Parts: structure tokens; C-alpha cells; sequence
């Protein structure tokens, strides 16, 4: 684990990441897809061998020795408001046991359900509270990837508020 566990945000790729493992935000049949997908489909393809996986699970799979954990969160206009809830929490629950088990001391990690799987919605905090739930028992140092400059300013405002 890290001497002293802290959270960062980036506004960058999560494909260029100085991290010892990445968390994709990848659909159930392991497909190329969109967005954050697409971009971890170009940079780790070998990491999509049978990486097919339900909602609310994270299912981990190695490019060489590169950890891709494949972090499936809800799709808002599939899921009602409450049961997408419930699955977005699980999921970030199921990335905390995975960096656990692979004793990373980091990860890249980026807001799940936040893009094409928001339903239209901006669900920022929520994604992000769910990510601190799951992830603040861990020893990791976290690092969250956004690619919007407001968005990157009101994590960076979350995480420096809690310390
Ligand atoms: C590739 C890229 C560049 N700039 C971006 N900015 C945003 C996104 C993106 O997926 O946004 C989803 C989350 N979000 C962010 C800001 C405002 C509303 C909102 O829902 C992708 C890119
Ligand atoms: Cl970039
Ligand atoms: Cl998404
Ligand atoms: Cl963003």
C-alpha cells in the first residue's frame, strides 16, 4: 500500500496513466464500445479476452502484466434511478476488492455511468461519492481521470473539502 493513501484528479487520457493498474468503465459483453471503453480498447486490446462481465461487477483481466479491471456500471435509461443507484454502488465495490487482491499501491480510475451510461444526466457527485465509499478503506493512492475542465475542478473541490 502507499505510506499515505491520497486522492488526485487529472484531466487527461486514462489511456497515458502513471498508475500500476487502470479500472475501465466497460459495457457487459466486453465490446470495443465508446469514450473511456474505446480509448482502453486502442491501449490494452489483449485485456478484452473474455472480459464479459454483468452489471454492478468488475471482472480483471492482464495486458502482459498490466492490470485492466473491467468495472461495469448502469446504463440510467435501461435502470430505474433506484436500482442503477444500487448497481453503481456495487460496482465500485467490486474495483476495491479487485485493487485489493492484485496489492497495487495505485490505480487510475474514471467517474462510472458519468458518460453515455448517465441517461442524460449529470451524475458527478453521485458517481464520485460511490467511488469514495467503496474506495477510502482501501490503501491505494487513487487517481481519477476526467476529460471536462469544470468537472475537473469540482473533484479536485470534493477531494481537497474531506482533508
Ligand atoms: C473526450 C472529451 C473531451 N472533453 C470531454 N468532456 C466531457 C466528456 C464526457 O464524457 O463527459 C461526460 C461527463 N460530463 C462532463 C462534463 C459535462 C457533462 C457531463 O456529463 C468527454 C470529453
Ligand atoms: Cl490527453
Ligand atoms: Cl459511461
Ligand atoms: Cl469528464
Amino acid at each position: 500500500g502507499a505510506m499515505a493513501p491520497s486522492y488526485r484528479v487529472k484531466r487527461m487520457d486514462i489511456a497515458k496513466n502513471d498508475e500500476e493498474c487502470v479500472v475501465n468503465a466497460a459495457n457487459p459483453r466486453g465490446l470495443p464500445g465508446d469514450g473511456v471503453c474505446k480509448a482502453v480498447y486502442k491501449k490494452w486490446p489483449e485485456s478484452f479476452k473474455n472480459s464479459a462481465t454483468p452489471v454492478g461487477t468488475a471482472k480483471t483481466v492482464m495486458c502482459g502484466t498490466y492490470p485492466v479491471i473491467h468495472a461495469v456500471g448502469p446504463n440510467f435509461s435501461n435502470y430505474t434511478e433506484s436500482e442503477g443507484d444500487r448497481e453503481l454502488a456495487a460496482a465500485y465495490r467490486e474495483v476495491a476488492k479487485e485493487v485489493t487482491r492484485l496489492g497495487v499501491n495505485s490505480v487510475a480510475i474514471p467517474l462510472l455511468s458519468t458518460g453515455v451510461y448517465s441517461g442524460g444526466k449529470d451524475r458527478l457527485t453521485q458517481s464520485l461519492n460511490h467511488l469514495f465509499t467503496a474506495m477510502d478503506s482501501t490503501d491505494a493512492d487513487v487517481v481519477i481521470y476526467c476529460r471536462d475542465k469544470e468537472w475537473e475542478k469540482k473533484i479536485s473541490e470534493a477531494i481537497q473539502m474531506r482533508t
